């Protein structure tokens, strides 16, 4: 009913103010008592088992936040879509989990997913489709992939600056990415270009 629906909002207000004791509870009820209602195969289901795998990755359950969230995804592919948002949001959690627990191979799949999801949604243009980008190039940047660093970096840039204006900050702020992975691979000459290119516009600006 429409208890689930309060239920909810209070699962949140906890465990946004990092109150876990009464959010887990919440959410274990709320989860316990969706099932009674329409079984574990119900995208509500999901939606649960999304924010307990979030305060579960957040208390540093990493192993249990991971099937909390295979679980989510598995219902929400049956349920809503293998091609819907709400499939690449859970794919995003996955490869972030994964990320931050340092397995960057085992994340990247996930992520290059979620990307190929975003497009189809929101456009192969798109500056959430150049925010994907940006995670996807860090990813690759922690497995020595500077091939594909360059080219996912360089791709949001120009996503970046046809759809807003060159003066945005995530042009500045993805220029700084594609710099500073320059460096680590050794490519100073061209690092130093891409820096003289952002201290211009700023200057730029001034006048
Ligand atoms: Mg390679």
């Amino acid at each position: 009913p429409a208890r689930l629906r309060t239920l909810h909002n209070l699962v949140i207000q906890y465990a946004s103010q990092g109150r876990y004791e009464v959010a887990v509870p919440l959410c274990k009820q709320a989860l316990e008592d969706l099932e009674k209602t329409s079984g574990h195969d119900h995208p509500d289901v999901a939606t649960m088992l999304n924010i307990l795998a979030l305060v579960y990755r957040d208390q540093n359950k990493y192993k249990d936040a991971a099937n909390l969230l295979n679980d989510a995804l598995a219902i929400r592919e049956k349920t809503l879509g293998k091609d819907h948002p709400a499939v690449a949001a859970t794919l995003n959690n996955l490869a972030v989990l994964y990320g931050k627990r340092g397995k960057y191979k085992e994340a990247e799949p996930l992520c290059k997913r979620a990307l190929e999801i975003r497009e189809k949604v929101l456009g192969k243009d798109h500056p959430d489709v150049a925010k994907q980008l940006n995670n996807l190039a860090l990813l690759c940047q922690n497995q020595g992939k500077y091939e594909e660093v360059e080219y996912y970096y360089q791709r949001a840039l120009e996503i970046y600056q046809t759809k807003l204006g060159p003066d945005d900050p995530n042009v500045a702020k993805t220029k700084n990415n594609l710099a500073s992975c320059y460096l680590k691979q050794g490519k100073f000459k061209q690092a130093e270009t891409l820096y003289k290119e952002i201290l211009t516009r700023a200057h730029e600006r001034e006048f």
